[PDB]
DNA sequence: TTGACTCTCTTAA
DNA sequence: GAGAGTCA
DNA sequence: TTGACTCTCTTAA
DNA sequence: GAGAGTCA
């Protein structure tokens, strides 16, 4: 098994490498009609991505290090959380983008939470619009708003009551 | 089937059958510390379900009718919306439970919207807690709340800014 | 040991 | 959140 | 014609 | 949102 020291060295090598990813300034809604700025550290669109990084899907990457002749590989956004519990309330912990930018590997834009918590951030009103997430959102969710519902509740007869 | 008359006949037959399903009272959070009551018309847990209905998954059903000597079949919750556009902004329209109760087939608890709009209702603060859905929620979403995030954004070094 | 690809999988709407 | 096939 | 099962699929985190 | 294989 990797020791704590070895895990800390993986996190440090990952941070070193990600810290050299292009830093992109994004203006984002915070909720309440306010605008803010996020600084995303974006993995390149095509190879090479950076030492240890490889793309396993359109918006999926992995980080790989070989320690004492053994190859270790992690989801590319999971590395900041290698010293954390990997489940909570019986649910698997996932890397969760507070900036909603998959290419971003800025650990200040990531949290570690259930997939349900992760998904729900997509619709959050944001840190200035009423976010109640205990680990606060950095921005209004990209899908927040009135929606585009095509048809609402309706009946042709009188068989139903709400 | 093809004709508007045939489609109205399907909707009317579906409503009559669903209207005979047991009416179950559910007390629900509305947001804002308020509680309300919904009347769900719940398909039975096991066969027989009702004329035209059959279970294709743990919480999936289909409605089937023979028209023009051919079998026409639909997802059980899609029938109220057979005269509506089946897409919006290039996204497929889905039946979406405002009561978040899949066995319920009350059309006064259903709307017709993108899967994204559908999902997002799970986290809505509700009609008395700030729901902004243009087709208003009937209750606070079951996943609304602070979440259970295990670890927040963090870095070991000084490579990153928010 | 490393890069750049390949494949399939999980969840809950 | 879906569509479609196999039997009786 | 109708009922009661079976299977896999879609989406975007 | 994930894990793992192949090849040089
Ligand atoms: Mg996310
Ligand atoms: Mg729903
Ligand atoms: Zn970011
Ligand atoms: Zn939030
Ligand atoms: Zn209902
Ligand atoms: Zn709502």
């Amino acid at each position: 098994a990797l020791t704590n020291a070895q895990i800390l060295a993986v996190i440090d090598s990952w941070e070193e490498t990600v810290g050299q990813f292009p830093v992109i300034t994004h203006h984002v809604p915070l909720g309440g009609g306010l605008q803010g700025t996020l600084h995303c550290y974006e993995i390149p669109l095509a190879a090479p991505y950076g030492v240890g990084f490889a793309k396993n899907g359109p918006t999926r990457w992995q980080y790989k290090r070989t320690i004492n002749q053994v190859v270790h590989r992690w989801g590319s956004h999971t590395v900041p959380f290698l010293l954390e519990p990997d489940n909570i309330n019986g649910k698997t912990c996932t890397a969760s983008h507070l900036c909603h930018n998959t290419r971003c590997h800025n650990p200040l834009h990531l949290c570690w939470e259930s997939l349900d918590d992760n998904k729900g951030r997509n619709w959050c009103p944001g840190p200035n619009g009423g976010c109640v997430h205990a680990v606060v959102c950095l921005r209004q969710g990209p899908l927040y708003g009135p929606g585009a519902t095509v048809a609402g509740p309706q009946q042709r007869g009188s068989h139903f009551v709400v």
